[PDB]
């Protein structure tokens, strides 16, 4: 319609649903109302109608005539012009003409990469004709900028964009120009604003002679630098030309005068802005937002430039520029602030580790069996032994020494203290956080193991005088006590033995006696975390040194009964911890004591634990557990854990005894809990004494075996009474829960025993006895997914031995099971993967047995595997796959050319299929992996590329319904090729041809087949649509050597594995 009816389709949306929608119904037209609508109407509309204009430009341009095109081009240019031809106007209109500036740049989106030469010529013309059409071109090359450069900005300046700024090459030395002109003169803050902001947008794409040869530089830091408004513009511009890479070391030019002279101005100016005697630690906080962002824009500037040409400031004869430059990232690095810290954090980290492996790599090193240089392993070196050596790390030596203070000073909680002061300044128990705060702590970490190394003497006087200030000279708070504390434990291994020796007497005599004078429940709690931190990173001092061990276990008792949970937490953690490292001090004769130490911790473990919450009691008798096992006298032994098992005993035969008189207070909630808390404290003592558990559950055997037996007749009863709706109440649920903890007993000391015979002979026909047939018996709502889960466990230990008994556990399980997971599509999970990995588990460790199932249970056997395939989760995918994959392998190559001869010839046809299905959907990439083995096995089982005379391992193939024609090689490729075109129907016979023959070649390669299979799918229209998963394998190939390298790297300096990533390194 006209402008002056249709502006109130809007307007009245503003001042009725009804005409708010019917705008809306006009939205598809081709804008033949915006251009007169731009003029005439009302400026919300004018709003409205852009909208439109924008959206048919990127929608439909290259379907739009040439004519037109070029039409609203004109149209919209003479627009930003009207508004922005003026100083008032463009104040004005500035909403108005950014919208417009928004269609322009999609305009130029589509039309500047086609064919518009001199859209750049256009702008500087129209910027010489006045200044506001000049700003807002400026805007506009700005948002341009965003389009062309933000998408390669990001990728880091690769081949690809790299010859786009060479063919650019005129097009941006315009930009410059024109810049530099307008810096040159301009005085109007808001378009030397503009215009700056544009010049940063193009630093990185301006020819590198315009940038050091002119005097773009000098001028930026003498016009704007010191201006607080351009301020932060203008150093962002320095940063992105400090940053600049200098592609030629000496070949086109070599700018080293250039960027000298300009880090060196720029850092004085630097010094005139930000006093010499101010604290930006203190200051910060205070500050406005733009005064902020300057502190951050200069620790970018400074670890831009220092990352980028470090030897140029390094090697000036002046060095005041060197260390200067350094103190303001020291100074910087005092903030407390996440996202500038680590700045600074990342470049410290590059600069230390640099100064360290110069050191490393001397040949001094290869003169260490005569106590020269650093072994390999660990330990930090004398410095006064390397002080006549040309060091690096020499020039830095203030600046090194204060970044130690620092570095201490930023320290971040380790995952080991399981407590926190929270906002209101509360000590409470949060255990952990974020990635990024562990992150942060393995990187500090890092930096304080280096500089250790690098000045081993420095450090020790630093943490010793702070550690003095927090026993006396008060520079006491939690903060300054926690953060000391945490850099200490963190930095250990990085001295040698004897050093560490001096210093840790003092630490923990300090501490202890902190523990002793701080008073209050909070202060008790602080310094307790502290002191327990450390000596559970110091297992090495604690082993050579038994006054101190049996001093700071003891301590470790005396906390177990703060009334402090996290406190209490911390306390059994650390003792394990201690008693895992330290285990066999526990069991012998010390030559002070008249006993070994673990009888009396023994004799006194219920006075001690009683405080202990119950997982906090299974974490002490774990602990107890691992000294246990320490004591090699194998009657000594038995005794020793006879006695530990005291108590957990004495409380069993209580409940034995109570469950006599009645067995209904079995199903009583606080007898399950009981019931529990004694079989948790067996699985702990168990999984650390190993083997030699089997005293203990040889005792307790029977009256397991027993109990299961009455709480299952329990669990009879109440379903028998209420029917099925009684295993979701309370009742049953808790009786199940007795079950499912006696067997999580049972599968714990099965993965321990090493007598297997034993195992198979005594428990597990009684096992069995007492599982199979009630699992059978029990209602789909009662029966015990942990039955499947403790059969796989003791199939998958015994192997063999538990052949004979297959057949039976199929026979109450696999049926019963099987229609539990069938006829439920999405219950009974539990039940439905271990299931799988029960079936899996008899085809990995009881082949024959499986032999023995026959067809209709085979069929489902094939069901599950291939459920698992097609499972979301990646785990199970795996599995799934996995499984089917070792069924075949093992059918074909354990087994008759008839028995296996019948089983592919009943399922390969099936299997094929699905593996197919799976492989080229356009989802389950993940399974890629297994898919392309499971391919590649089956085509070797019918046409081996392989053998000195012609071998197979398939005799015949489908049935004869299918193919009367004789021949597998050939019916395979047919068949192959008939489903490969059902995938997409574009592959030419030569295609389909090719990848058969692939196939039959490839057999005997897997890499080769693999990636020639995984370039096959990428080809197709589907799979390069959702990217590749079957880069997996090249993915965990990197990945491995990659930690592989880190591992040899952090394994060359003591410090950079706390001292419980070497007992597994080692065992």
């Amino acid at each position: 319609p006209v402008s002056v009816e249709e502006l109130d389709a809007t307007v009245r949306a503003f001042y009725e649903q009804q005409k708010a929608a019917q705008a809306a119904l006009n939205q598809f037209k081709e804008d033949p109302d915006a251009w007169l609508m731009v003029d005439e109407i009302l400026e919300q509309t004018k709003f409205l109608a852009l909208q439109v204009l924008d959206n048919v430009i990127m929608t439909r341009w290259k379907v739009l005539p040439r004519e037109q095109c070029q039409g609203i081009r004109n149209f919209v240019v003479q627009y930003i012009l009207q508004c922005s031809s003026s100083e008032e106007s463009l104040r004005t209109h500035r909403t108005l003409l950014n919208k417009l500036n928004l269609v322009l740049v999609s305009v130029l989106k589509q039309e500047w990469p086609h064919n518009w030469p001199t859209f750049i010529n256009e702008i500087v013309s129209a910027c010489h004709s006045s200044l506001s059409v000049c700003e807002n071109n400026m805007i506009i090359l700005r948002l341009l900028s965003e389009e062309v450069f933000d998408y390669s900005a990001d990728q880091m300046t690769s081949t690809k964009t790299r010859n786009l700024k060479s063919t650019m090459c005129a097009e941006f030395s315009m930009i410059f120009q024109l810049c530099q002109e307008i810096l040159n003169s301009a005085t109007q803050p808001s378009l030397i604003k503009a215009t700056l902001e544009t010049l940063l947008r193009f630093c990185n794409w301006i020819p590198l002679g315009y940038i050091f040869e002119t005097p773009l530089i000098d001028t930026l830091r003498t016009r704007f630098l010191e201006v607080p408004e351009f301020r932060n513009v203008t150093l962002q511009c320095l940063t992105e030309i400090g940053g600049l890479q200098t592609g030629g070391p000496g070949q086109p030019h070599t700018y080293d005068e250039q960027l000298i002279k300009m880090f060196t101005e720029v850092l004085t100016t630097i010094s005139n802005i930000i006093p010499l005697q101010m604290d930006l630690k203190a200051t910060y906080p205070n500050s406005n937002s733009r005064d902020q962002e300057f502190i951050q824009n200069l620790a970018l500037f400074l670890t831009s430039f220092f990352t980028m040409h470090l030897p140029l400031i390094e090697n000036l004869p002046n060095r005041d520029f060197l260390t200067h430059g350094h103190f303001y990232l020291i100074r910087i690095s005092q903030i407390d602030d996440r996202e500038i810290f680590k700045i600074c954090l990342d470049y410290w980290l590059k600069l230390v580790q640099e100064l360290y492996e110069e050191m490393q790599s001397l040949p001094l090193n290869d003169m260490s069996s005569m106590g020269l240089g650093m072994m390999s392993g660990g330990g930090a070196p004398n410095p006064a032994l390397l002080e006549h050596y040309p060091l690096r790390k020499h020039k830095y030596k203030e600046v090194l020494s204060n970044l130690r203070v620092v570095m201490i000073e930023k320290m971040v909680r380790p995952e080991e203290v399981l407590i926190v002061e929270n906002d209101e300044g509360e000590i409470v128990r949060e255990f952990v956080k974020d990635t990024d705060s562990v992150q942060l702590y393995k990187t500090i970490r890092e930096c304080l193991v280096y500089l250790t190394h690098l000045d081993v003497v420095d450090m020790e006087q630093i943490m010793t005088e702070k550690l003095a200030r927090q026993v006396d000279g008060s520079e006491w708070s939690w903060h300054n006590c926690n953060v000391l504390c945490w850099a200490i434990g963190s930095i250990s291994m990085a001295m040698n033995e004897e050093t560490e020796k001096r210093f840790l007497v003092t630490v923990i005599k300090d501490l202890l006696g902190l523990t002793e004078m701080k008073r209050g429940k909070d202060n008790k709690a602080v310094v307790a975390s502290n002191i327990m931190y450390i000596v559970g990173q110091y297992p090495r001092f604690l082993k050579a040194h038994w006054k101190f061990l049996k001093t700071v276990v003891n301590k470790l008792f005396e906390f177990m009964h703060e009334s402090h949970e996290g406190v209490q937490d911390m306390a059994c953690d650390t003792f394990i911890k201690i008693a895992k490292q330290c285990r066999r001090h526990f069991v012998a004769l010390q030559p002070s004591e008249n006993e070994p130490f673990i009888e009396e911790i023994i004799r006194n473990i219920g006075k001690i634990t009683c405080d202990l919450t119950p997982q906090q009691v299974h974490t002490f008798y774990e602990a107890c557990g691992y000294m246990v096992s320490a004591q090699g006298n194998r009657n000594q032994q038995e005794r020793l854990l006879a006695e530990l098992m005291a108590i957990p005993n004495a409380a069993w035969d209580e409940i034995i005894k109570a469950a006599t008189m009645n067995p209904g207070i079995l199903h009583e909630p606080d007898t399950i809990k009981i019931i529990g808390n004694i079989m948790k404290t067996n699985v702990s003592a168990c999984s650390s004494i190993g083997p030699y558990f089997f005293p203990q559950i040889g005792r307790l055997y029977n009256d397991m075996l027993q109990m299961y037996a009455a709480t299952s007749q329990l669990i009879s009863e109440a379903v028998a009474r209420d029917g099925e709706i009684a295993t979701k109440m309370p009742k049953v649920r808790g009786l199940r829960t007795i079950k499912k903890e006696i067997l999580k007993l049972v599968e714990t000391f099965v993965e321990k025993a090493e007598d297997l015979q034993a195992v198979r002979s005594q428990m597990i026909p009684g096992l069995l006895d007492s599982v199979l047939v009630d699992y059978n018996r029990n209602v789909p709502g009662a029966r015990d997914a942990e039955v499947l889960k403790a059969m796989t466990v003791i199939i998958t230990r015994l192997q063999g031995l538990m052949e004979d008994q297959v057949p039976a556990i199929m026979e109450n399980v696999f049926e019963c099971t099987l229609d539990m997971i069938n006829k439920d599509f999405a219950e009974y999970p539990e039940h439905r993967v271990e299931f799988f990995n029960l079936l899996r588990a008899i085809n990995l460790y009881c082949f024959p047995a499986l032999l023995k199932l026959d067809n209709r249970q085979f069929k489902f056997v094939i069901d599950s595997c291939m459920w698992a395939s097609k499972h979301d989760n990646r785990d199970v995918e795996t599995a799934g796959l996995n499984m089917c994959l070792e069924l075949i392998n093992n059918i074909a190559e354990k087994t008759d050319v008839q028995t296996c001869n019948a089983f592919f010839n009943q399922f390969f046809i099936r299997i094929l299929q699905d593996v197919f299905f799976v492989l080229t959907d356009t989802d389950h990439k993940a399974g890629f992996k297994t898919q392309s083995m499971l391919l590649m096995r089956l085509f070797y089982f019918v046409h081996p590329a392989d053998g000195s005379a012609p071998k197979i391992q398939g005799p015949i193939y489908q049935p004869d319904q299918a193919q009367p024609g004789t021949g597998n090689r050939e019916f395979l490729a047919n068949f192959v090729g008939t489903l490969l075109q059902n995938a997409f129907a574009n592959l030419t016979p030569l295609q389909i041809t090719t990848f058969v023959k692939d196939c039959f070649e490839l057999n005997t390669q897997y890499d080769k087949f693999r990636v020639v299979l995984r370039d096959f799918l990428i080809s197709l229209r589907e799979f390069a649509g959702d990217n590749a998963e079957l880069y997996q394998v090249e993915k965990e190939q990197q990945e491995r050597e990659a930690r592989a390298a880190d591992l040899e790297r952090r394994s060359k300096v003591g410090g950079l594995l706390k001292p419980s990533e070497l007992e597994d390194e080692e065992l």
